[PDB]
């Protein structure tokens, strides 16, 4: 899957994310692509290739698809499916869309399907949040899995020394013991559902990062967004059981989401 750079036309810049700048391009004249320029020093060529292999081997309609790489050059390019509506957090905050509640549940279903697939491969995300989901031209939400173990947590999200975690997306056992597991991805998925139904509000907005960490241990939970029915809130709230082993799996969550979608 090495791509000839002569088959790529760069159109314009999209922004900067994990591992570097992203541009909108065309591949072979007819395919929309995203092209990310791997920042020098973020990973070596061999480390990049190993991260790309992980991405290629994970295949699902709701995971952003790898198309190819350009490694005979610096910087390295990675070429993926183009997500024209960009990051989910920014998309939710764009009021021009006038989201219906059915559309919001469909976004949750999209991500839940991706996460059910990753769960079936025992693959952990560890930073699931609206800022790490993408939206295509059709409004479908997908997750990029590229290099997740190498993600850098920005200062906005952390409150610790040494071991870091995204405080407002983390269950009590991560906040206290840095104990990540499938069940911490479940917790974060619930927070993502809350972000979707709140149209991109920040979780726990009245508390600092350190206060949030303390208060979660002491039972703080996110309230029901106005756009979420009680049935939808039951689903996100099930992700937040104190005891990790009492939280559902992604397969159970998907079944619950489909049930509510059918009823509502
Ligand atoms: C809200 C977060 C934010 O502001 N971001 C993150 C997303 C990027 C940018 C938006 C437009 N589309 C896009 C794509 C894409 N595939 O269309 C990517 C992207 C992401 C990754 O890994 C995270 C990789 Br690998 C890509 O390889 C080509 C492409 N990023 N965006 C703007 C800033």
């Amino acid at each position: 899957w090495e791509i000839d750079p002569k088959d790529l036309t760069f159109l314009k810049e999209l922004g900067t994310g994990q591992f570097g700048v992203v541009k909108y391009g065309k591949w072979r004249g007819q395919y929309d692509v995203a092209i990310k320029m791997i920042k020098e020093g973020s990973m070596s060529e061999d480390e990049f290739i190993e991260e790309a292999k992980v991405m290629m081997n994970l295949s699902h309609e709701k995971l952003v698809q790898l198309y190819g790489v350009c490694t005979k050059q610096r910087p390295i390019f990675i070429i993926t499916e183009y997500m024209a509506n960009g990051c989910l957090l920014n998309y939710l905050r764009e009021m021009r869309h006038r989201f219906q509640t059915q559309q919001l549940l469909e976004m949750c279903k999209d991500v839940c399907e991706a996460m059910e697939y990753l769960e079936s491969k025992q693959f952990l995300h560890r930073d699931l949040a609206a800022r790490n989901c993408l939206v295509n031209d059709q409004g479908v939400v997908k997750v990029s899995d590229f290099g997740l173990s190498r993600y850098v947590l920005d200062d906005e999200y952390t409150s610790s020394v040494g071991s870091k975690f995204p405080v407002r997306w983390s269950p009590p056992e991560v906040l206290m013991y840095s104990k990540f597991s499938s069940k911490s991805d479940i917790w974060a998925f619930g927070v993502l559902m809350w972000e979707i139904y709140s149209l991109g509000k920040m979780p726990y907005e009245r508390f600092t990062n350190s206060e949030t960490a303390e208060h979660i241990a002491q039972g703080l939970r996110l309230y029901r967004p106005h756009l979420a029915s009680e049935k939808v809130y039951t689903i996100m709230y099930s992700c937040w059981h104190e005891k990790a082993d009492e939280r559902p799996t992604f397969k159970i969550l998907l079944s619950n989401i489909l049930d509510v979608m059918d009823e509502e």
